[PDB]
């Protein structure tokens, strides 16, 4: 059918809640840095379906998934026991609103996320294109608990090796991570944070205007309306829908259904 089944090369399980694996890719799944495509498995004679950033960079023949395991999920029930050589089913054609071409020439990208909110910029992260167009990229990642910390290793000891652009991620990507539940170096939530300027003063940058910072938003739908209030308290004006440029850009990382 339109789907396409690829097969699971490789998984990797964070914590209780929290997974990530690597599959196949077809040639003919192109997608921009920031989208999302749905993915899923054959469940009672249909596939259940459902929409999954691409974690993966888009110039590599494979493709990667950060993913929620909810108890009684109808996907993620299943989903959490893939093992190597498992099919699954992808959709042709990706989408998605955390794209480049959207945001506004700008000095600083903000990476704000919360979850699995941070699997369209672990793309973002390993995309040469997000380093020809800032001076800084900072990836914030909020969650609970210190085990949700998915990715650290690979965020602060691999990427800064890369053979090809590891010197670009020493020199402009911040990582700060933020727990809210218990002892962390970066405590607290990163609304409250950069409301207080707080955030800001951490990772050694001015606070932020509408002429140098631009920002991708990816989290709950309630973390969307808090975190796009804080920027448009600094004067930032978001993209207005898919096709038209602004200073931010907000995608949901899952819905309360
Ligand atoms: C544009 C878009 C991109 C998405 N990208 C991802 C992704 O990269 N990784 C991912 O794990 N999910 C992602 N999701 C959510 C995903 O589509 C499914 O909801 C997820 O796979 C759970 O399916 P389910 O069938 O198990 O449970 P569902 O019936 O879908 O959801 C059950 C309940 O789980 C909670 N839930 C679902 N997903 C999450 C989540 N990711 N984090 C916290 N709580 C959650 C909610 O309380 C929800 O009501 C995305 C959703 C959208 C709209």
């Amino acid at each position: 059918s339109n789907l396409y089944t690829e097969r699971v090369l490789s998984v990797h399980h964070w914590n209780d809640t929290l997974f990530s694996f690597k599959t196949t890719r077809n040639p003919g799944l192109r997608f921009k840095t920031g989208q999302f495509v749905m993915i899923g498995l054959e469940v009672d004679g249909r596939p259940l379906m459902r929409a999954y950033s691409i974690a993966s960079p888009n110039y590599e023949e494979h493709l990667e998934f950060f993913s929620i395991k909810v108890p009684d999920g109808p996907l993620t029930s299943r989903l959490q026991h893939l093992k190597e050589g498992d099919e699954l089913m992808v959709s042709r054609k990706p989408t998605g609103t955390l794209v480049h071409d959207d945001l506004l020439p700008g000095k600083h990208l903000y990476l704000l996320s919360t979850g699995t909110g941070m699997a369209p910029f672990l793309s973002v992260i390993q995309d040469p294109e997000t380093y020809e167009r800032y001076e800084k990229v900072i990836l914030v990642h909020g969650v609970r608990w210190v085990s949700e910390l998915a990715y650290a290793d690979f965020i602060t000891k691999v990427l800064p090796e890369h053979e090809y652009f590891g010197d670009q991620v020493k020199e402009k990507l911040i990582y700060y991570p933020l727990v809210t539940r218990e002892p962390f170096r970066n405590q607290g939530r990163q609304t409250d944070l950069m409301r207080s300027g707080k955030l800001f003063e951490d990772i050694g940058l001015p606070p932020m205007n509408p002429q140098d910072d631009r920002a991708m938003i990816c989290g709950s739908p309630s973390m969307l309306e808090e975190t796009s209030a804080v920027l448009d308290s600094f004067g930032l004006k978001i993209s207005p829908r898919m096709g038209e440029p602004g200073d931010y850009l907000i995608e949901r990382a899952f819905v309360e259904k």
